[PDB]
């Protein structure tokens, strides 16, 4: 315990076991009497320890995904001195995060590997967001670059377009490329309305595609 | 601060943080109010730091395929003997070559991890525009 100048009281707890309560008052402080401590220990350690092994790895595995984001590398080097397999896993539950109605059934849960498996399969959900996470990112860079390819693609044939030909054909073929999407197209008409451009952007100033096409 | 009179003083500013424009005066010459420096920075420095080598490597993906973009190659010099993650950052953003605009998007977010990828993202797309020249080439190569 240590003082706070804001005036907040800064007191530092840890927990050891839980309790069955049926009602506490409305409080504060909310009094209660506590009946039975129940919290299992671990017996036939040899599977306890490779669940534990598999929570560090999944953990680890949960941790190293951020690299657009904030997290705690750091943390795991504190849960290595943890001998206890059932502190472990509370450790590695805490800093977790996921729903509150799934802490409180872990709470709620008397049996270690129940939870073990539940912050197991937790964890695996979690990487496996995160790794889709990543790779999204990876696509909102990669789709940024394909965006600003085919945004350069149509701005400059259209910029080189206009630049030679008669204003793209008396501005007909600007006129009639916008005059398609004011119109309600059916899809064929999309496409069959970007071969009469294609036909007449081969040649607005040459062949009479430029009209016949600029026409059609 | 050097003293040439001449009616053009190149002043040699080197920037602590950015700060937002609170409200501008018009003039002239146009009074803008500054905020705070931008101390919003991450905690997890070792994968900022990794981040950062990411941006190091598109930095190498970028310095050395664009010279048709007109870059430096003696900016190795200036990446190396610093542990700094932010300024090496935006050091990687401003050797790379773009429009203002974009260095004012790089301006806007105050969140300093999504700026390596946007900056990653621009030289992936400087990436994509050699890619897209190369395409059209062989296109109009084949095609003539």
């Amino acid at each position: 315990a240590m003082r706070l100048p804001d005036g907040t009281l800064q007191v530092m707890v840890e927990a050891r076991a839980r309790a069955q309560v049926t009602d506490y008052i409305p409080g504060p402080y909310l009094r209660a009497r506590g009946e039975v401590f129940s919290e299992i220990f671990p017996i036939d350690e040899a599977v306890v320890r490779v669940l534990v092994e598999e929570l560090k790895e999944a953990f680890e595995k949960y941790v190293a995904n951020h690299k657009s984001l904030r997290l705690d590398r750091y943390q795991l080097e504190a849960v290595k001195g943890t001998s206890d397999p059932a502190m472990l896993a509370d450790t590695i539950a805490y800093h977790a995060t996921w729903t509150v109605a799934e802490k409180q059934e872990i709470l709620e849960l008397t049996d270690l590997e129940a939870r073990l498996k539940k912050v197991l399969g937790l964890l695996s959900r979690d990487l496996e967001r995160f790794e889709l996470d990543k790779r999204v990112a990876q696509r909102v860079k990669e789709q940024m670059d394909t965006n600003q390819r085919e945004s350069y693609l149509r701005e400059q044939m259209k910029a080189i377009q206009k630049e030679l030909g008669g204003e793209d054909g008396l501005s007909d073929l600007e006129a009639l490329r916008k005059k398609i999407e004011e119109v309600g197209m059916p899809e064929a008409v999309k496409t069959k309305a970007l071969k009469e451009l294609d036909r007449l952007e081969r040649m607005q100033q040459g062949s009479p595609e430029a009209t016949v096409a600029r026409t059609y």
